């Protein structure tokens, strides 16, 4: 067993690989087309999906960069936003690259508000997308909401130029007395239940003790994150205030055990308004420690167990 071979457990699991496909197509576009396409997607999605305000700490961390753009003339504002999309080497692009996903998302949330209000240079009136860009937007608009928000997040994360790391403060774990316990049809495995419950409580120090020293976590469409230091950093930087709603699973006992669970996850960016269809694929060692866990965004609800 290696981490890279563990990636192959439960090969029937059909991931929503239209998400990375669509990001690859998006990545080819002209920068002005990239910005305009996301503006159109975001405006249309906002007719039915309510996005949460960025956290106060996040907005403080992004404040100096946002102020710099706000002080620019309109041509320079457009150029700064194009620099980010083009992954140009500029001071702003390097600052942006140092930020956690949530800080990048909050930065663009604020620019979108300012563009709507007309205080930052908007997408030009009457703007027409390129041939390739129109088709990329059509693909996004045909996706389930959970896939759409994953495309937007990955587009945002990929901008800027790459190192110092800036992230939001780590919230205290949920008080013991108020914590929920999940139930999973077919799965009583204590490691899997404790995984779900500790993540739901933001209890990352308890969560990390479930792993082997060489264990890995593979987020959707990302390479495995290997070892307790890197996995705990990922938890603290990117995994706060999720709600995991596992539904059902299957347990296949080497003394190792493979377990697959399907259900839904909510991000604090959308709360109950977007339920992403998710699989968890666990490979546990004989002592019950996590050697490998993958989290997959599923192609459709038809992929739930
Ligand atoms: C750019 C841009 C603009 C603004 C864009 C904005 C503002 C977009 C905002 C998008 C947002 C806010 C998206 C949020 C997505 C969040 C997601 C998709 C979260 C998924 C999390 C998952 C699936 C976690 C699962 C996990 C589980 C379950 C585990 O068990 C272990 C941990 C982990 C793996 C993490 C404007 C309009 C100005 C136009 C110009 C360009
Ligand atoms: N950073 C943690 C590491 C840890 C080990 N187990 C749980 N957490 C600590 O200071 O203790
Ligand atoms: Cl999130």
């Amino acid at each position: 067993f290696t981490i890279d071979s563990a990636r192959g457990i439960f090969p029937n699991t059909l991931a929503a690989d239209v998400v990375p496909a669509t990001i690859a197509r998006f990545s080819q576009l002209n920068a002005e087309d990239q910005l305009a396409l996301i503006w159109f997607a975001y405006l249309e999605m906002g007719k039915t999906l309510t996005i949460a305000a960025p956290g106060a700490a996040s907005m403080q961390l992004a404040e100096n960069a946002l102020k710099e753009i706000q002080a620019m003339g309109p041509l320079q504002q457009t150029q700064a936003m194009c620099d980010l999309a083009n992954r140009a080497d500029t001071p702003l692009c390097r600052t942006y690259a140092s930020w956690s996903p949530n800080i990048k998302l909050g930065f663009w949330y604020r620019l979108g508000e300012l563009m709507e209000q007309g205080f930052v240079a908007p997408i030009p009136a009457g703007y027409q997308l390129s041939a390739n860009a129109n088709a990329v937007l059509a693909t996004i608009q045909g996706l389930e909401s959970g896939q759409q928000i994953t495309v937007l997040r990955n587009a945002v994360v990929d901008m800027g130029f790459t190192g110092k790391r800036i992230a939001e403060p780590v919230v205290p774990p949920q008080d013991t007395a108020s914590r929920t316990k999940v139930s999973i049809e077919g799965v009583t495995n204590a490691t899997v239940l404790n995984w779900m419950d500790n993540l739901n409580a933001n209890d990352f120090d308890t969560l990390i003790e479930l792993f082997t020293s060489d264990g890995a976590l593979q987020p959707p469409f990302q390479r495995p994150i290997v070892g307790k230091e890197n996995v705990l950093r990922f938890f603290r930087e990117e995994c706060q205030n999720l709600k995991l709603i596992p539904e059902r699973g299957v347990t296949e006992p080497d003394g190792f055990t493979q377990i697959k669970v399907t259900g839904k996850v909510q991000t604090p960016w959308f709360g109950g308004n977007v339920g992403m269809n998710i699989a968890w694929r666990f490979l546990l060692n004989p002592e019950g420690k996590i050697f490998f866990v993958a989290i997959d965004l599923l192609a459709s609800p038809k992929e739930l167990l």
